[PDB]
């Protein structure tokens, strides 16, 4: 997981 754990989209925010 590059970032969020569970939902993996935060690219701007």
């Amino acid at each position: 997981i590059w970032g969020d754990s569970g939902k993996l989209i935060a690219t701007t925010a």
